[PDB]
């Protein structure tokens, strides 16, 4: 227990069912075709249906929710964005030209020798980068008035076809000369050399020396596409392109220059960026001098030790529900089956290992079976047991668990076992609800995303995937009325704030709201 447990106005039991969504279509809907009388009552009258997919939880529009994103958003009380989502939103709404770090890189150039470098993987593979981000950056840097911009094109062939690079090179060349009339291609080199992540500095050195010294084949805008096509016929593909050099010494990285790397994945950026921006050029052991007074910038942060500013730096995830309750000196309980323990732990608590002060944990072991359709109740009963024991104790004014059956059985695709899963989950919830009533907890049932509600493809085939359907949010306490946000659908990010409002605890500013209940 914790010193301010008595300040709590209403103790709360939160259940996160895993893979339990709301769908009107009953064909292959294991929740609808399962005896679920407990949830059928809890999901009626005062109850809400909230989003767990797509942008509502920091994912690309249209993408199904999943267990990690779900538990992250639930426990965080804010939307937890993917980096790629953050970047693409910024492209949609012209927020590059106001980006503080990008404005910083550009101002430094403008008040120095004004030379800027763009370097990254040029393709639409979308794993490490996107060429549209590169395009969007050139336009931005143009608007901001940087005098000179040179581009260092890293060839892909791994997240795209090995002979796709000519197309992106053509498309880059036309963009710079006809669309922006600004920016110049200075280098082409394969990601094999520039985006090594196994500390093979002899590979990095190839891209290093090309950028700073022009160690490659000379070409120009008129010839460069032919060079690459000749390389293809020599059996050298995008990934493995040896360097090509386009603007002479003007396009090299020189003294006092600024560099922006536009990849948003870090592992394959740490080496080239540390070679340019710290002391790792020494590992390349080049006979070339290292330029003086460089400053590097990254689309994202590649290593917190690095001094590099970032266009989209990491969110700290400060004052997620678990940390915040401990700050208020209120104690808590987290419980789950094996298969979902990282969800009520690592991910609920912000995506780290921290178990905060006053946080008590319980791991109920999952059954040892080959597939979970062979025991579709899994260990939900045991999880309920431990939760009911905490309700009898009354020690923790906030307790929570996860029930795995609906998701983990849904993934098998066996429709009738899914039905059993949801039946066994519903019985478990019913046991806790009885206990909350007897020991005066308010019960709240939600889910992290759907799954069980769609078990069949239109044609009857197995459908094992997660869904984009909304999920329930129930509240047994009759002095509150559910109310939607005025500006958006409610979403997982509103579970934690709503919890704190029922508990009479303040909300921390990092929790970008919002309680979706109001008192009667
Ligand atoms: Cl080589
Ligand atoms: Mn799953
Ligand atoms: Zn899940």
């Amino acid at each position: 227990a914790m010193a301010n447990n008595s300040s709590v106005a209403n103790k709360v039991c939160l259940i996160v069912i895993d893979g339990w969504g709301v769908s009107e279509d009953p064909y292959g809907n294991a929740i609808l075709n399962a005896q679920t009388p407990v949830m059928d009552k809890l999901c009626s009258g005062n109850w809400a249906q909230i989003e767990a997919h797509g942008l509502h939880v920091g994912l690309p529009e249209g993408l199904m929710g999943n267990s990690e994103v779900g538990h992250l958003n639930i426990g965080a009380g804010r939307v937890i964005y993917q980096d790629i989502v953050r970047i693409n939103l910024a492209v949609k709404n012209n927020k590059f030209v106001t980006n503080e770090s990008l404005v910083d890189a550009c101002d430094r150039a403008k008040n120095g020798n004004g030379r800027l470098h763009l370097a990254g993987l040029v393709s639409d593979g979308g794993v490490h980068s996107h060429i549209d981000h590169m395009f969007a950056l050139v336009k931005a840097i143009k608007e901001l008035g940087v005098p000179e911009l040179y581009l260092h094109f890293y060839g892909d062939g791994r997240d795209t076809s090995p002979n796709s690079g000519v197309g992106f090179l053509e498309q880059t060349l036309e963009f710079l000369e006809k669309t922006t009339g600004y920016g110049k291609l200075a280098t082409v080199v394969g990601r094999y050399y520039a985006m090594d992540r196994d500390n093979r500095w002899e590979r990095i050195n190839v891209a290093y020396e090309a950028m700073i010294g022009g160690v490659g084949e000379t070409s120009d805008e008129a010839g460069v596409v032919e060079v690459v096509r000749k390389r293809y016929a020599a059996d050298e593909t995008d990934e493995f392109l040896k360097p090509i050099i386009l603007q002479g010494e003007k396009g090299r990285v020189q003294n006092d220059d600024t560099i922006i790397f536009f990849d948003y994945r870090a592992d394959r950026m740490r080496e080239i960026s540390a070679a340019m921006g710290m002391d790792r050029y020494k590992d390349c052991n080049s006979k070339l001098a290292h330029p003086s007074n460089l400053q590097v910038y990254g689309m994202t942060q590649y290593k917190a030790e690095f001094p590099f500013k970032s266009l989209f730096p990491p969110a700290s995830n400060k004052n997620v529900l678990a940390e915040w309750l401990a700050e208020q000196k209120v104690s808590q309980f987290h419980c789950a089956e094996t298969e979902k323990y990282a969800h009520v732990t690592f991910f609920f608590n912000g995506g780290l290992e921290k178990q905060f002060e006053g946080e008590e944990r319980c791991l109920v072991p999952s059954p040892k079976v080959a597939t979970y359709d062979l025991q579709p109740e899994m260990s939900a009963a045991g999880v309920a047991d431990k939760m009911i024991e905490q309700l009898e104790a009354g020690t923790h004014p906030f307790i929570m668990c996860n029930f795995a059956p609906p998701d983990m059985v849904g993934h098998t695709g066996v429709y009738e076992a899914a039905v059993k899963a949801c039946e066994a989950t519903d019985i478990a919830i019913g046991r806790i609800y009885e206990a909350t009533q007897k020991h005066g907890y308010s019960l709240m049932v939600t889910a992290d995303h759907g799954n069980a509600e769609k078990m069949k493809a239109p044609d009857g085939g197995k459908h094992t995937a997660h869904t984009c359907y909304r999920v329930p949010l129930t509240l047994s306490h009759p002095g509150f009325k559910f109310v939607d946000p005025a500006d958006r659908h409610p979403a997982l990010c509103d579970v934690a704030p709503t919890v704190l409002a029922i508990m009479g605890l303040p909300q921390p500013a990092e929790m970008t709201g919002v309680s979706i209940v109001q008192k009667i």
